[PDB]
C-alpha cells in the first residue's frame, strides 16, 4: 500500500491539530495541548486509490516544541503550511515557514499547500485574495477550512497527495 507522510505546519493556535483529528477522527476538538506532536494514521481513497496517510502534526512555536518529557520535518513527503483567517500574525509568519521546509529539504521544489483555516468564524482579518496572491508567489494551491465545520479539510490534504503523486 502507498504510504504519504504529510506534515502540517504553521503557528500556534491555527488549528494544525484541530485539523489533524477532523481528518483522522472526525471529530473537532475544542482544545488540544499545544505541546503535542503525534503522527496520525488513517488508511482512504483518494480518487479512487487506496493509500495510508501518516500524518505529522507540529507544534508549530519552538516554545511548544521543546516542551517535552522523558524523550520529522526531513522525512515529511509533502506540508500543509496553516494559518488562520482570524489571525492576521500566522500569516504574516507563513513565510518562516515556507523557508523552513525549503532548508530542510534543500529544494525549492516541495509539494506544499497553503491553508486558510477557522473560515467559519466572521471576525476574518486574512481576505481569501492576498491568501491567493501569496500562494500565487510560491506555485502552490491555497485552501480555505474549518476543522470545525470540516469544510475543505479532505480537500486540503487530499490536494497534498495530489501535489506529492505529481511530484513522483
Ligand atoms: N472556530 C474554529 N476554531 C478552530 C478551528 N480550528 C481550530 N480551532 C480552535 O483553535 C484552537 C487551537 O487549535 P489547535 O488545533 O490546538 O491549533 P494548533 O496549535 O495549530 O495545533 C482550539 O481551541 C481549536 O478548537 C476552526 O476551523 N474553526
Ligand atoms: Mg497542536
Amino acid at each position: 500500500m502507498t504510504e504519504y507522510k504529510l506534515v502540517v505546519v504553521g503557528a500556534g493556535g491555527v488549528g494544525k491539530s484541530a485539523l489533524t483529528i477532523q481528518l483522522i477522527q472526525n471529530h473537532f476538538v475544542d482544545e488540544y495541548d499545544p505541546t503535542i506532536e503525534d503522527s496520525y494514521r488513517k488508511q482512504v481513497v483518494i480518487d479512487g486509490e487506496t493509500c495510508l496517510l501518516d500524518i505529522l502534526d507540529t507544534a508549530g512555536q519552538e516554545e511548544y516544541i521543546l516542551d517535552t518529557a522523558g524523550q520529522y520535518m526531513r522525512t515529511g513527503e509533502g506540508f500543509l503550511c496553516v494559518f488562520a483567517i482570524n489571525n492576521t500574525k500566522s500569516f504574516e509568519d507563513i513565510h518562516h515557514y515556507r523557508e523552513q521546509i525549503k532548508r530542510v529539504k534543500d529544494s525549492e521544489d516541495v509539494p506544499m499547500v497553503l491553508v486558510g483555516n477557522k473560515c467559519d468564524l466572521p471576525s476574518r482579518t486574512v481576505d481569501t485574495k492576498q491568501a491567493q496572491d501569496l500562494a500565487r508567489s510560491y506555485g502552490i494551491p491555497f485552501i480555505e477550512t474549518s476543522a470545525k465545520t470540516r469544510q475543505g479539510v479532505d480537500q486540503a490534504f487530499y490536494t497534498l497527495v495530489r501535489e506529492i503523486r505529481k511530484h513522483k
